[PDB]
C-alpha cells in the first residue's frame, strides 16, 4: 500500500511528533514516491513502544543503517531471480525473487533472535 | 527448546554435511547451555532453501556477523530493564527485557522488509 502522511499517522496511532522525530533520525523514510508503506506502520507503532521504555528516536537510527546494509546483501541474492519467476498465465514472474528474499529475512530474524537469547542468557 | 545436534538434524531435516558446514562458517552455534535452540531449526531449514537458489553456508557469515552487531545493540536497549522486571514474590523477572528485545528485532525486520521492497 501507498500511505500519506496521515494515512499513517491515523493507521500507526502515533503522534505526529514521533513521526518527525523518526524521519528527523533518519529511521523511518518514505518510499521512492513519498509514500509511507505497511511496514511503515508497525516501525512506527515498534518506535513509539520503545520510546515507551527510554528509547529515543535517534538511538533506533543504528537499526536502520544495518538494515539498509542487510536489504543490499539480500538484494544480491534475490536480484538475479527477478528474472527467473515462471511467466505463465497463472504464474508472476517476481514470485521467485520475493520467495527468495522472503527465506533470506526469515533466516536473518532467526539469527538475531538467537544470538539475542544467548546474550540475555 | 533445548535440542540435540540429532533433534537439530531430524528437525530440521538438511544433510549432516549442510549443518556440518554451517557450523564451521561460524553461521549456527549452541547456545551457552550447549545446546540448540528452535531458532536454529528454522536457520537450518532456510539456509538449506537458500542453498538450493545459489547461496552457499560461506555466503551466510555476512548474515551472521550483522545479526550479532544487531544483538549487541539490543543487549545495550534491553539489558538494563532486567532489574526493572515485574518480579512479583519472585527475585527475578526478566519479561521487559525481553519485550524491549522482541520489539526491536520486530521493528529491524521491518526495516529490512521495507528496504528490501524498495530496492526490488
Ligand atoms: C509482508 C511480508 C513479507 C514481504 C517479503 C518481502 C517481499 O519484503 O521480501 C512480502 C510478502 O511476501 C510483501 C509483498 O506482499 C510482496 C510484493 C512483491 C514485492 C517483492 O517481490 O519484493
Ligand atoms: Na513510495
Amino acid at each position: 500500500m501507498r500511505l500519506s502522511r496521515e494515512d499513517l499517522l491515523e493507521r500507526s496511532e502515533v503522534a505526529d511528533e514521533l513521526l518527525t522525530a523518526l524521519l528527523k533520525a533518519g529511521v523511518i523514510t518514505t518510499g521512492p514516491g513519498g509514500f509511507f508503506d505497511e511496514h511503515a506502520v508497525v516501525i512506527l507503532q515498534c518506535a513509539r513502544a520503545l520510546a515507551e521504555y527510554g528509547v529515543e528516536p535517534r538511538h533506533l537510527r543504528a537499526f536502520r543503517s544495518a538494515a539498509d546494509r542487510q536489504s543490499d546483501l539480500i538484494a544480491q541474492i534475490a536480484g538475479p531471480l527477478v528474472k527467473a519467476g515462471k511467466a505463465g498465465a497463472r504464474d508472476r514472474a517476481d514470485d521467485l525473487a520475493r520467495e527468495v528474499a522472503a527465506l533470506a529475512i526469515t533466516l536473518h530474524t532467526s539469527l538475531i533472535k538467537s544470538a539475542v537469547r544467548d546474550v540475555l542468557h
